[PDB]
C-alpha cells in the first residue's frame, strides 16, 4: 500500500472529499514527526508509540573503506508497536467485526 | 503527547470537529494495522514504512524459571523511519516553516 492508496481507503471511511483525507494524513504525519522533534513521544494507544531516542556513540563500518570507524551520537525516530497491533499481526487477537 | 492531544491538534489543523478528527485518526490506524495484518506494507512516504516480519527461532529465558527456551515463531509488526523523519530528528534537515 502506497500512501496515495492510503487515502483512498481513508476517503472511503471518512466519508469525506479526497482533499481533506489527505489533509488528515498529511497533518497526523506532521503532528507526530514535529512532537518527535521536540523529544516528546507520542501514544497513539492500541497503535504504538512514537519516540526520539538519542543513540549513544557507537561503531559502524565505513562503506568506500571497509573500515570500522566510530560515529558520533545521534537522534533518531521510533515506533513501539502496542499491544493490540502486535496481537492482531500475531493472531492472538481479531480484527475489528462489524458491531 | 497522548491521542487525545494529537486528536484536539488535528481538529485544529483540518478545521473539523472533534469527532472526525478521532475518526480519522483511528481509521488511518486501522487502514495500516489491517494492510500489515495481510502481510502488505505501508508506504508514507517522507515518515516512513509499516510492515510486518517473521522472527523465526528467536531464543528467551523465561525469567519465570531461569530456562532458555526456543520461543514459537511469530509475525511481527514493524516501522522503519523514513530519510526525511530521520533528517529532522538528526538535525539535517530543518522542517518546513
Amino acid at each position: 500500500m502506497n500512501k496515495a492508496e492510503l487515502i483512498d481507503v481513508l476517503t472511503q471511511k471518512l466519508g469525506s472529499d479526497r482533499r481533506q483525507a489527505t489533509a488528515a494524513v498529511e497533518n497526523v504525519v506532521d503532528t507526530i514527526v514535529r512532537a518527535v522533534h521536540k523529544g516528546d513521544s507520542v501514544t497513539i494507544t492500541g497503535f504504538g508509540v512514537f519516540e526520539q531516542r538519542r543513540r549513544a556513540a557507537r561503531v559502524a563500518r565505513n562503506p568506500r573503506t571497509g573500515e570500522t570507524v566510530k560515529v558520533k551520537p545521534t537522534s533518531v525516530p521510533a515506533f513501539r508497536p502496542g499491544a493490540q497491533f502486535k496481537a492482531v499481526v500475531s493472531g492472538a487477537q481479531r480484527l475489528p467485526a462489524e458491531g
